[PDB]
């Protein structure tokens, strides 16, 4: 196991960077472990020890026990308001004056990660919303890829009635609500304020409950979409770009991934970005954040990135990594990865304040699966978000 070389690589080592993360298994842990193998091996005496936190929440918790503990890591993955909570600590390390260069990130991706115009962390596994669809069932019932969101209803309707269960298939979260939010012209800040309560919002999660109540949409409760699969018809997904291996082990049916139904035919919809950025913390050794800045410059090499992207489903961060072989092979034999970079063009962002992960699975994320699951009004579950929200920021 990569993890096994690893521990061996430590075990030598003069310095050792640990780097907490949020990757459970699958295609993203083992791109990670054969990046941290690739790169201890060019060492001598130098080495990064990645060590699994769990999940992304799991891992902000544990970050949050470190600083309390007075013991964290050299790096660790973080959205864009960890790295807004971290910076009310003075936690972390500015990303240039370690010396990485940066020329040739994303600009979608440098701007989320530059705080008062200083860059505290670089971006790493960023993923987009993409459709996954059921190719063999657009199929059978001649129904084109739908590339509006009023074609995206009519075809869920159409397929729904024709299967004789929901084919769109969603959980009642925050991410999902963001897609259908965004693309209804729905802003989350208001002249610098954070409103859930917005008629876009109210538009966005009535139209979901309204799927389900008419039958087209299909609440996901338990587990990834990816994991419910062949439980009933499926035709379509919003989901990331990295459940791409996830959908493709799982998916007994020809998969498609298409760019996201938007307003209108002369643009793709807006997906949300996710994933995550590394930060490098002020509390390690100069020789451990000697080794973060070359890890971190080895990371936005070209052949890491095309390898790290096209093995996940995750955006390649850099100009460079489109211009490498291995990612153009990769591309020629599957228009799936173009698919991801075309849509990636069409990105927005959560806010990125400080409380945001608490906001949105807690109080937004809550106020969504009482709405779907439980048939509260929309206005009135997220007028009570509105109402905790604003508590939680004036506290
Ligand atoms: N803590 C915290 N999480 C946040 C925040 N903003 C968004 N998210 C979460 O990012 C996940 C997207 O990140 P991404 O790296 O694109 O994808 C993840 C996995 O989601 C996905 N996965 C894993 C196993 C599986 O069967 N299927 C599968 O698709 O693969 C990747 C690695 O585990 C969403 C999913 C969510 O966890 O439910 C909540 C969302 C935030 O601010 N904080």
């Amino acid at each position: 196991k990569p993890e096994d070389v690893i521990k061996e690589q430590c075990a030598r080592a003069k310095v050792v960077a640990e780097l907490w993360h949020g990757f459970t298994g699958g295609a993203p842990k083992a791109a990670l472990e054969n990046l941290v193998v690739e790169f201890n091996k060019a060492q001598q005496g130098r080495c990064v020890r990645p060590v699994p936190q769990g999940g992304y929440r799991d891992l902000s918790t544990k970050i949050k026990a470190a600083f309390a503990a007075g013991k964290v890591p050299t790096m660790a993955q973080a959205f864009e308001n960890n790295i807004a909570l971290y910076l009310e600590a003075k936690a972390l390390l500015p990303i240039e004056s370690l010396g990485v260069k940066l020329q040739g990130v994303n600009l979608t991706f440098l701007n989320a990660v530059r705080f008062g115009g200083v860059v505290y962390g670089v971006p790493f596994n960023k993923s987009i919303q993409v459709l996954y669809y059921n190719k063999d069932l657009l199929k059978k019932h001649g129904v084109p890829v739908p590339a509006t969101l009023e074609e995206f209803v009519a075809a869920a309707k159409k397929l729904s009635r024709a299967e004789g269960g929901p084919v769109y298939w969603f959980q009642p979260d925050a991410s999902t609500f963001a897609y259908f939010f965004f693309n209804l012209g729905g802003s989350y800040l208001k002249d610098g304020k954070l409103v859930l309560n917005s008629k876009e919002a109210v538009e966005a999660l009535t139209l979901l409950q309204n799927g389900v109540k008419e039958g087209w949409a299909k609440p996901i409760t338990s587990g990834y979409i990816n994991q419910n699969l062949g439980s009933g018809p499926y035709a379509f997904s919003v989901d990331a770009s990295a459940g791409y291996t996830y959908y493709l082990r799982a998916a007994k049916f020809d998969l498609g991934v298409a760019t996201l139904p938007g307003r209108t035919k002369g643009q793709p919809g807006y997906g949300l970005v996710q994933g995550t950025n590394l930060v490098v913390f002020r509390q390690a050794s100069k020789e451990e954040q000697a080794v973060a800045k070359d890890f971190l410059e080895f990371v936005l090499s070209p052949r890491a990135q095309a390898v790290f992207a096209t093995a996940t489903g995750y955006v390649p961060v850099t100009e460079g990594a489109l211009k490498d072989p291995v990612y153009q092979a990769y591309a020629a034999e599957n228009p799936d990865y173009a698919t991801i970079v075309r849509q990636s063009r069409y990105a927005k962002f959560e806010p990125a304040l400080a409380e945001w992960e608490q906001i949105r699975f807690d109080i937004l994320g809550q106020a969504i699966k009482e709405a779907i699951l439980n048939k509260a009004d929309p206005k009135a579950a997220l007028d009570r978000a509105q109402k905790l929200a604003e508590d939680l920021l004036s506290s």
